[PDB]
Formats: structure tokens, sequence, C-alpha cells
DNA sequence: TTTTTTTT
């Protein structure tokens, strides 16, 4: 923006990285925290580092909706680091696996650029290390004090490797210009270890709810503050299992549209997966993104039907009774209308993993002559997709998304250990920009 | 006991 003028952390951190880019082998990675400005820093580094005449530049991020608003802030344009490192689902009989096909080029790539460098596992973060040559250097930026990495094959603390591989070089942001900020206050305090708590300023911070009646309280200061508002998109309540999210958006549903439905025309909703469509050609199929996962649409048609599933080797058909339900993108992204199968029963849902794992067992061992018919699995498996409404997320699936008012759920957040519980309620905290709330 | 990403 100013060039450089900028807080005392982005003006170092800056003058780092151009030198670990400027000699040879060498990495960085910058710790924002929140409120240290760690966006405006990485938005400058791009466009001075475009502006010195420098071609070899790619923008990776962890995730689609990490990409898209990674895309976004620079206005260049960026991919995830998947789509880079060439990370591809190679299907297994029954599973599904993302392995390296062959390591890129990346000869026209001097410096590459990761985005939420705190999402990092090590399976993904190894890939990474064993492919970037010598001649390009790996900028992170993250914050270490963000949820730690879902790695739930391995046991141990275990932050992204950013932060810790002697490769990088990492320094840290400094605190930025104060101001009235309650909000960033709370959270900072959350990062060096205290609980939430209330700190109130001009009528708008972080406020609690305690004593016997707990809930209601902060229930009916819901259901003031949203009403009957199909309008949510600025207010997200979150807590950290689903088990305690599915109870919530089912109370807040049928509350806000006045019904006992599952879905509701004119609703919108998120996608927990990623939308394929699939055309063959020649007999082998080709398949486009319709919608990213976190993609938010809106319900058109919605009926509860039947479907008989079956596949070819396996004995007669079942009924799965599930939601027909055509979408459409809503949003800045590009527009589909689509339809999707989706099940919710939990009595429905248990019938398909049945028959899922009757075909498994009969293609894992196949001998009708042939190989085994796998084709009709997933085409059979792909036939419905996952959702989730719109007002409650997880902890987790928050991540990066910024509302004006966040509402926060603490009772089930002790299922998580300490490191990772504040973690937890740094995320939850610092996603409000002017009210936050906590139960 | 609990959280979950990713491709032409």
């Amino acid at each position: 923006m100013t060039f450089d003028d900028l807080t005392e952390g982005q003006k170092n951190a800056f003058n780092i990285v151009m030198k670990a880019i400027k000699e040879k082998k060498h990495h960085v990675t910058i710790n924002g925290p929140a409120g240290t400005g760690a966006t405006t820093l990485t938005k400058f580094i791009i466009e001075a580092l475009i502006s010195t005449g420098e071609t070899g530049i790619i923008l990776a991020a962890p995730t689609h909706a990490a990409k898209k608003i990674l895309s976004k802030l620079s206005g260049k344009e960026a991919s995830t680091i998947h789509s880079i490192l060439k990370i591809n689902p190679v299907t297994y009989e029954e599973n599904v696996l993302f392995e390296q096909k062959e390591v890129p080029d990346l000869a026209k790539c001097r410096v590459l650029i990761c985005d939420e460098v705190s999402m990092y596992d090590r399976k993904l973060f190894k890939i990474l290390l064993s492919t970037i040559p010598p001649w390009c250097t790996i900028i992170g930026i993250g914050d270490n004090k963000q949820i730690r990495p879902v790695d739930p094959g391995e046991n141990t603390a275990y932050i992204s490797p950013f932060f810790t591989h002697k490769d990088f070089y990492q320094c840290e942001l400094t605190e930025v210009k104060r101001s009235n900020a309650p909000i960033i206050d709370v959270a900072t305090d959350v990062r060096n270890g205290k609980w939430i708590y209330d700190k109130v300023v001009d009528g708008h911070g972080v406020r609690g709810f305690t004593g016997d009646t707990a809930l209601r309280d902060f229930m009916v200061n819901y259901f003031s503050i949203v009403k009957s508002l199909d309008d949510l998109f600025e207010n997200r309540v979150m807590a950290f299992t689903n088990k305690s999210v599915d109870k919530l958006n089912s109370i807040i549903r049928k509350k806000i549209f006045e019904t006992d439905k599952d879905f509701i025309v004119g609703e919108i909703i998120v996608m927990q997966e990623p939308l394929f469509k699939t055309y063959k050609i020649d007999g082998k199929p080709v398949s486009e993104i319709i919608f990213n996962n976190g993609q938010l649409v809106r319900i058109i048609e919605a009926e509860y039907t039947s479907t008989f599933v079956k596949a070819r080797g396996v004995p007669g058909e079942y009924l799965i009774r599930h939601w027909d339900l055509t979408v459409e993108t809503y949003g800045d992204d590009e527009y589909y209308r689509e339809k999707i199968k989706i099940i919710s029963s939990d009595e429905e849902l248990y019938k398909f993993n049945l028959f899922l794992g009757k075909t498994a067992e009969t293609y894992k061992n196949w001998n009708k002559g042939g190989k085994a018919p796998w084709s009709d699995f997933w085409d059979a498996k792909s036939q419905f997709s996952k959702v989730k409404a719109l007002p409650a997320s997880t902890f987790h699936k928050a991540q990066g998304m910024s509302v004006d008012r966040a509402f926060i759920y603490t009772p089930c957040i002790h299922y998580a250990d300490v490191e990772l519980a504040q973690q937890l309620l740094y995320v939850g905290v610092t996603r409000g920009r002017y009210d936050v709330f906590y139960v």
C-alpha cells in the first residue's frame, strides 16, 4: 500500500523475505497472529514482488475456499498446492487415497507463496519439501495459534511444519496500532492462555452467558438478534463437535422458518464435499467441478423421494429414501443449476452403507469372470452428496470466514485437549468483526 | 471422545 511504511514486524518480515529469495537455499514462514495485520503484509509481498519484475510467482492455498479468497486478495490467480504438487486421488478397491502422481516441472516458479500454512499436515508437507527445487524459495504465511492440522492417524502435539522444520526461518509479526479492539484483545489473551471472557466497549464486544439459565438466555438473545432473518450470512454460531452443531441448526431452523422439514425452498446450505458432474465419452469418463467444497447454494426444487440403487454383481435392489434437491450456485462464483441426491435418515443412511459394503465385499473378491465392475460402486455411491444448514458450523470449518457477529458454544469443547481447545476459542473469537457471544 | 483437506 504505502510500499514500505508498515509495522516494525511487517517492515522486518519483508526485508527478511526478499533476502531469502535473493539468496539461494533458505525459506520463510511469517507468523501473523490476529490483529497483527498479516493479510495487508501478504498483499504487499505480492504487489512489490511483481514490480521488481519477478515472473516466477505462484500462489498456493491449502483449500479451495482458501484459494478463492487468496486469489481475491492479491488479484492474481491462485490454485491449491494439491493442484501444483499434482496430488491426485488414486482409487483402490473400496478406498481412495491422494498421492503425488508425478513431480511437476516448476522451472517457471522461483517464488512459491503459501497461505493458511497452519493447516499443513506432515504427509502433505513432506511431498512439498521433496518437490520444490533449489531455485525456488517457499514463503509460507499463517498463524501458529490457529487450529492445528487434523491428522487422526498420528498422536502428537503436531503444529504445521512451517513453524518447526529447520529449513524455514520464521519471523513473528509485531502488534499493530492500538485502537478500540474489544474482540482483538480477548483473542490475544486466548492466544496467551486465558479462557474467553467479557470485554465490552461502546456497547459492542465479547459477552457471555452464565448461571442457572445459560443456554435459554444465550438462545433467547440469538433469536432476538437473528429473529426470522433468513439472512444469517453475518451471524455464525460455532461449536467444536458436529453432534452439537447438528443439534443447533435443528433448533435454529425450526424457529426461523416455522416447519418441521429437513430442507426448505429458498434456504441456503453449504456443500461439505465437491459436487462432480461426469460425462462418459468413448467410454472413458471426464468430470468438471460444479461446486467446490464449501460452496453455499440455494434450494429451488426440494422434494423427498426414494431410489432403487443397485450394482451389477449384487443380488436385487435396495430402497434408499433420500431428498431430490435442485440447487443453484449462491455467490460470486460460476453459476450452475443442478440437482443432488441427499440422504437424511439415520435409518436410511444405514440401509445404504449396508449396500455400499456388500458390493464392496463382492468386488474385493470377485470371480464371476472378468475383474470387477467397480464402475457401479462409485457411480452408485456418488449418486448422493453431503450438506449442512447455514446457521451453524464447526470451529474447524469456520476458519477464515469472517462474520459480523459470532455466536460461540463452549459445552462440547472439552472433548479437545487444552492446546487445541485454546486454538478453537482463538479461531472462534476472531470470527466476529462487531460482536462475539459465548455460552 | 473429538476435529477433516485434496484432481485434470
